[PDB]
């Protein structure tokens, strides 16, 4: 519409106004250099501000230890999948996992072109709605790490403590809660996720990685997935995603702003539960699928008893501009991500618009 | 606090007007409700933005529909491990011409998936020439020849293109795409990042002939398959839409000007400019390049006085002309004057260089 839309969109999407109108402000000429950060040189004095500036920032709001190296890259997590195993395992290394959703899962198939896996537990026979106990997880006595989806994005499933890695480090795909919450980096030795859900644009990467970590790729390591190359060229082997990770150091900014990830983690917190105890109070009307101590605060799927109805849902909602609701295609239902950047006001919007709807086709 | 006059090689300047555009609809998408940053890349808006930018580039490059085009991440130096892990077996082998040091960086990366033979440098003569293409000792069974189109840093430009005896054409043509037209059906594979001549930083462009996709070797990442992005039309993993979105932009904005007979014309009389400039200064600048193929695209020059070049640079700066300082191996400058440098721009360089060259002559 002419007014901006409340966008449930799990990947690319919302973000704030005002780093939105900042982008604006700026685009043509940024800071009187001249020119548009979309034209800058990457070893230019401008640019440099910029990438050094949104790396300080994400140390700040992570409180990342000075041993860990901030990567920002191209690829998408996706490019990931395959990097991880190339710089961390020789061929015949074992890397574990544990597979809460889909994302793992296409983690594993990736890994595999690479090393070994084990797969120590899945949640597919249940639909992905659980996260084991750690205890009893049975890890490979030397496998290099193990490796985690904190948030599984599809599937709404969302660790809130961590596994402790036996022989090995902990690997954390935070693509869709990344600067969602506090997290202690020094408990993992990576956490990568793409920038698009949570703090940015799609198009940029970041990996935040224990510096004794890095060095010693397997040699068919494409040079622009080698973590040394990058590191010791700061982000700057070749050109970097500049606009991007711009806007990534806006989000950033932003997000210091408000006061830092304990706050943003209240609000999150709370506007998830608006929306979770609509759903638990509709006398199963609606239905979320995931054990209750595991609900994302990012991603909450969820279905009707009366399925022939979600289509008119999702319709109705878009009308009264609450868009990209839909669920994935093998639960059907609905899908509403909720991400930093999500109004409560369109949270609450979409409980009053539940309401309504249970109301008038009880 | 005005623009100024942009030299930089890559990122590189972009025309104003399509600047304009992307402030215009940025923080909502022609009444979408939301940005193109904001946009889920299976959504019908930002599949339309994707569909019109490959059908924009087709028209522009007359790519015939026996080409894919592929809008993918990681830069032109993906493609160099791409390449050779999509189109060769560990065994095989690629012959390179090598004329500038960005066709070097393509054969070390090879050097990992295949065999390789240089079988042209440059380096010899300081990559200022072309090889004469009949005299090539072209390796028999050659799976691919390699060439870099614009060596971007060395000004050394092809202008005709060699035919494999084996096997097909792949070049970079990152810092001269969409400068001239090309005929594409006398080349396997084009690629090239955005950011010289199309777009931002963060999309490169894949131009494949569709007979050559698949058969990657298995250690190829699933991010490096050109038949994952073939099949998948870029849309396998989260691509980069704001960054598509923009080369759209560029794309239909070169269509608007008359397609790239029209630019090739507006390249070739600015670049005019500047090299009549140089070679009319009986000395003072000097382009070591060998005349046939100087680039339309980045211009090296030096100065007989060396000392000078360094106020060359700093006083050209405060006449709001920037990045002309050269690399660091031949000092001196490089003019890059990719196709949104406007012309008014090389003018006041040529002025500046009449100037200068007055003053300290």
């Amino acid at each position: 519409s002419n007014a901006r839309v409340f966008n449930f969109a799990a990947g690319p999407a919302t973000l704030p106004e005002n780093v939105l109108l900042k982008a604006q402000a700026d685009l043509y000429n940024w800071r009187g250099s001249g020119m548009s950060v979309m034209e800058m040189s990457h070893r230019g004095k401008e640019f440099l501000s910029i990438i050094q500036k949104a790396e300080s920032d994400l140390r700040q709001l992570l409180e990342i230890p000075q041993e860990y190296s901030v990567l920002f890259l191209q690829g998408g997590a996706t490019t990931q999948f395959a990097a991880l195993p190339l710089n961390l395992c020789k061929s015949d290394d074992t890397v574990d996992f544990v597979v809460t959703g889909s994302w793992g899962d296409k983690a594993v198939k990736e890994a595999k072109k690479y090393c070994k896996t084990n797969v120590i537990w899945s949640g597919k026979s249940e639909k992905y709605t659980k996260v084991p106990s750690f205890e009893e997880l049975e890890q490979t006595p030397d496998a290099k790490y193990l490796h985690i989806c904190a948030n599984e994005t599809i599937h709404g499933v969302e660790f809130k403590d961590y596994p402790v890695p036996k022989n090995g480090f902990l690997v954390a795909d935070m693509s869709s809660n990344f600067c969602s919450k506090p997290v202690d980096v020094s408990k993992f030795g990576v956490i990568y996720g793409g920038a698009q859900k949570n703090v940015g644009p799609s198009g940029v990467t970041i990996v935040i990685i224990r510096k004794d970590l890095i060095g010693n790729a397997q040699d068919i390591t494409p040079v622009m997935l080698d973590y040394k190359i990058h590191d010791e060229n700061s982000s700057l082997y070749n050109t970097p995603p500049c606009f991007g990770i711009y806007m990534c150091g806006l989000v950033f900014e932003d997000l210091l702003e408000q006061g830092g990830l304990k706050e943003v983690e209240k609000k999150n917190q709370r506007k998830a539960d608006l929306l979770y105890n609509a759903i638990e109070e509709s006398n199963g009307f609606f239905r979320c699928p995931v054990e209750k101590s595991v609900r994302s605060l990012m991603n909450v799927p969820f279905t009707l008893e009366k399925s022939e109805l979600e289509a008119e849902f999702i319709k109705e909602a878009a009308k009264e501009k609450m868009v990209q609701l839909k669920g994935h295609r093998s639960v059907g239902g609905m899908r509403a991500s909720i991400y930093n950047a999500m109004p409560l006001a369109g949270v609450e919007k979409l409980v009053a618009f539940m309401k309504d709807f249970q109301a008038k086709h009880a």
